[PDB]
């Protein structure tokens, strides 16, 4: 069945899933730049772009 | 909006304005001639022409 899955394989699958969840997130957070807020919504904070 | 200024930039703007107010007035007062006046109300005064 295409709509179905075998339960005894659940853990195996979930595990591998988490493994990719990690692999796919292995990056360094890069810094971009800002601009001061020209409105009064915030007290002149620096919003990242 | 074309019309309308931004209040948070008021002092900033005003200051600059005062700066030009000074710069535009940085001159020496030149001495020009006069004329001896005999109008009844300013009799004998030397008005600068």
């Amino acid at each position: 069945s295409v709509r179905g899955a075998n339960p005894l394989m659940f853990r195996a699958n979930v595990l591998h899933m988490l493994l990719e969840f990690v692999l796919d997130n292995l990056y360094l957070n890069r810094h971009t730049g800002f601009s001061q807020d020209h409105t009064p919504f915030t007290e002149g904070a620096n919003l990242r772009s």
